[PDB]
Order: C-alpha cells, then structure tokens, then sequence
C-alpha cells in the first residue's frame, strides 16, 4: 500500500494528480504540516486497480501532507517546481564530459581529471587523430556520432522553444569558454566541438564512433580507462546524422558564435556531398570492436533529416525537391536515435513556407496531427495518462515516453495544436518522477525513491555512495534483456519490468539522448 505521485512536485498553475490502488472511491485531504485541511476531494476510477485524486485547484505554494484512507504523502507545490531537477538534468551532460578536468567546486563528489586524452587510430590504418571533448555516451565512455546527433538536436530545440525556462538554470559554467552562452547552447557546444573533429577532411565523411576496443570493467573510473582509442570506419548513418546536427547548429549559433556557426554550415555541406557520392550502407562493428554498435538498416530517414536541415539552414527552395519525396515515405516519424524522420519533419515545417510546396506541407501537418491523435488515444486508455501501451515498454522506455511528449510540444510551434499536448507533458513528468506502479522516481538524486544504483561507470567506480544526480534511467523493459532482469522480473507487467540494480543495463542504464528529451519536456512544463 502506497500513494503514487510526482515526487519532485507540482506547479502552482499545473494539473495535480495522485494515484492509488483501490476498488472504490474514497475521500482525500491535503494539509499544511500542522495538519489543517486545505483541500478536500474524492478519488475517481481510471481502471482497473487504479484510482485518481485531482487537486489542481489548490493554487497556494507550499509543502502539503496528502492523506487518503490510512496513507500519507509529502506533496510540494511551487511556481517553479521543476527548476532544480532541470538544472541537474542539464548538468548531467557536463558530468559526462570527456577529456576535460571537472573541478570539485563544479562537480562536487563526482569531480575527476581529464580522461581519454590520447589520439585515436583510424580503424585498420596506421593514422591517428585527436577527437577530444564531447560526452561519454551512456554508462560507458564511448563517444558515438549517431546518438550524439539526437542529444544536440534536442538541446538546440529546447533552447529555441523554451529559452526563458532554461535561463533559470546553471550548467558547470566555469568548465566552459567565455563569454558564456545561454545554458542549453553552452552545454551543447562542447559536443558540437568534439564532433567536428569526427569528420574526415578530404572526404567529408564522419567516423561512426570513437571507443576503446571493448568495455572496461564497471569499476573503471573515467581516468583509469587507459585502453587505446580507435575510430570505427566512416558510416552513412553518422555522416547524415552529423550533417543535420551541424546545419541545425549553424542556424541556432549564428547570433552567439558566428565562427562556430559558419564552421558547422560548411561541415554540413561537406557531409551532404559525401552522402551524394556514397551508398546507404548500414554500419556494423568491425572485428575486434565490441562496443555499442548503434547499427541501423534504414537510412532514408537520415537522408530526410539531413536534407530538411539544409533546407531550413539555407532557405533555398531547391532543397524541397529532395525533401518532399522523402517526406512521402511510410517512414516512422520518430525522434531517434535510430529513426529520426520527425526531426526532418520539423525542419521542413519550420522552413519559410514560400520555399516549400504548400500542398505537401498540408499533407505533412495532417499526418502529424493524426499521429498526435493516435498518441492521445493511448494516453486516455492508460491509467497514468501517458501515451504508452504495454508493448512500448522496451529498452529505454523512458525515452519512448519523453520523445512522444516532445512530439506534442514540438507540433505547437508549427501550427499543430493538439488539446492533450500539455496534460501529456505533465503526465510524462509525473510518471518519470514516481507516478507509476513501482512508485519509482527514474531520475538519480530526486524524489523520495531515487535511483540509487545506475549502470554508470563513474557512479559505480567512485567511493561516493550516491550516484551522479540528474541522470534519467532507461526504465521498465518487458523484454528482460539482461541477466538481472531475467532472474528477477519474470512474469511482471511491462511497467514493473524495472530493477534499481547496477548490473541491470537494459532497465537501469543512463544515456545522453535520454536526458536530452527530458530537458526539453521539463523546460516545456516550466515555461507557461
Ligand atoms: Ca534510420
Ligand atoms: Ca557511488
Ligand atoms: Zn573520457
């Protein structure tokens, strides 16, 4: 028996919900710490085990004691409830920084020295080049181009959608170059910078990843990882995904860093030149390389995104000839890392409408709305109001949820205003912060049941008891895709297929592209 709620808190002007397992309505009260009832209501069935208590009408800020039946809970209402968790979600990218000293005054207990500072050998050859900076991808120390592109795209979109909300947030500012950019762009730049080093000059092609041949033990501190670095071969996926991220960066950084902006635009055009002279061949790990593959068989949604990004970057109507036939395809319109068509949809919809066929544009917006309707229909049959169903609870189910909430919010910028856009965004935050069958807050160092044991090298390696805060875990994975999950979570419903265990990498790992949609969604909720 337990009350299920958003354990970070609620916005004064936001919807306020709690969940309980019950088979009957039942009264509830919210109280000041001294015990005085301030709000009273009745619970409502959402089926089957689940009942819901709505306390949206309570607009007074403060800490409240929520009581229903014989259960009690600590509830926080604040005009800016999600500020701290937002900062921490953004600061995570700075905690992931490679090849740069993280001082104790910024990083606290999780401070460390500049790691992976050696040059990397181009696979097969005897050449070696520096690819320093950027982010450790996930629980490991690999730096992969494809998932990196999603991470930067999300942070750039977050800045240009919700700059005011991100302004209240502070990164590891002293680690970064001065003058200091807005928090989202400041963080994203390190990664845009690492990444420009990943492009082969005299080809324009981009190396798929820079990793050690295999994973170090879960014990390895960032700077005890002294295995040689290798650059896996140039891939179509990495090149096209690089092209779209750089063309995106070229636009956004224009008023902040003209030199970076111009450098990214030229890098994007060179990458697209490579795509036109090469074959859409899926990446596979070369022999001897055992790290994260980030493979993918479909590369048309990558070409789509790369084409639409250059369409918006240039405003040149000539790009629409390439983009629009690709937008017709029955590709899933998703937000990566493998299926990136929706990013292309967004750059095309945000392109000035004069440089674009208005007939195709209406079809694209019509398909987007119909989808949003499909996601809305899922949300209204789910007890927790999230656009999910059992089969969606796969590896990184939290990202699946966050991307879908992001899709509702992105669409508001292109004239597609779905009525459920903001309740879904709130329900997504609630679920992520504890409103789920496990009562589990899926972010490290937050809520009343925080993630304690993430599959995260620096968190496992250190003698620090608490993990790096602000890390969003993958979430419930029905496919039980690691030994711990198999032995422990067999036969439980999809939403309970999670264990806070450090060896459960398929349910409890972190990722740079799992934090990036979280930053977008939380920044959306903060900006009213
Ligand atoms: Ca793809
Ligand atoms: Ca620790
Ligand atoms: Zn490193």
């Amino acid at each position: 028996k337990s009350i299920f709620y958003n354990q970070v808190g609620y916005l004064i002007s936001g919807d306020k919900r709690f969940w309980i397992q019950a088979h009957e309505p039942q009264p509830f009260a919210l109280r000041t710490p001294e015990g005085q009832a301030v709000f009273a209501g009745m619970t409502k069935p959402v089926g089957g085990n689940w009942y819901v208590g709505d306390f949206t009408a309570l607009r007074v800020p403060g800490t409240y004691t929520l009581t229903v039946g014989t259960l009690e809970a600590r509830v926080v209402i604040h005009r800016r409830a999600y500020r701290d968790v937002l900062e921490a979600m953004l600061r995570f990218f700075d905690y992931q920084l490679c090849g740069v000293v993280l001082p104790e005054d910024e990083a606290g207990p999780w401070a460390h020295g500049a790691c992976h500072t050696s040059d990397a050998k181009v696979f097969g050859t005897e050449r070696a080049l520096a690819c320093p900076g950027g982010w450790h991808d996930a629980g490991d120390y690999g730096k992969y181009t494809v998932p990196a592109a999603k991470a930067v795209a999300d942070l750039l979109l977050a800045h240009e959608y919700f700059p005011a909300a991100l302004a209240h947030v502070r990164p590891m500012r002293s680690v970064h170059r001065a003058p200091h950019l807005p928090p989202a762009l400041e963080v994203a730049r390190e990664e845009i910078a690492w990444l420009l080093t990943m492009q082969d000059p005299a080809t324009g092609g981009v190396y798929h990843k820079v990793t050690t041949p295999s994973f170090p033990p879960l014990d390895t501190r960032p700077e005890d990882d002294d295995a040689p670095l290798v650059l896996s071969p140039i891939s179509y996926a990495a090149t096209a995904t690089f092209c779209a991220a750089m063309a995106h960066a070229a636009l956004v950084y224009r008023p902040f860093d003209p030199a970076l902006s111009s450098c990214c635009a030229d890098a994007a055009r060179r990458a697209y030149a490579w795509l036109g002279a090469h074959e859409m061949q899926p990446f596979h790990n070369p022999d001897g390389i055992l790290t994260g593959e980030y493979g993918d068989a479909e590369l048309r949604d990558e070409l789509l995104w790369a084409s639409c990004a250059l369409l918006r970057m240039t405003g040149d109507s000539a790009w629409a000839r390439v983009c629009e036939p690709l937008l017709d395809l029955d590709l899933p319109w998703e937000l990566g890392w493998a299926d990136v068509a929706l990013y292309g949809v967004m750059d095309y919809l945000r392109t000035p409408r004069a440089a674009v066929s208005d007939d195709v544009r209406n079809k694209v917006k019509s398909r987007l709305l119909r989808e949003l309707d499909a996601l809305a229909a899922m949300a209204e049959s789910h007890p927790f109001g999230i656009p999910m169903r059992d089969d969606d609870f796969i590896w990184g189910s939290n990202m699946v949820l966050l991307n879908r909430a992001m899709a509702f919010l992105l669409a508001e910028g292109v004239g597609v205003l779905h009525p459920a856009a903001h309740t879904v965004a709130q329900r997504a935050a609630d679920y992520l912060f504890g409103a789920n069958p496990l009562g589990q807050c899926y972010v490290t160092g937050f809520g009343q049941r925080p993630v304690r044991h993430p599959h995260h090298r620096p968190s496992v390696a250190d003698d620090v008891d608490h993990p790096v805060p602000g890390m969003v875990v993958g979430g419930p994975n029905r496919h039980l895709q690691d030994e711990i999950a198999r032995a422990q979570l067999a036969g439980r419903p999809a939403m309970e297929a999670y264990i806070d265990h450090q060896d459960s990498y398929s349910t409890n790992e972190v990722a740079v592209y799992w934090n990036s949609p979280a930053v977008f969604v939380i920044a959306a909720l903060l900006e009213a």
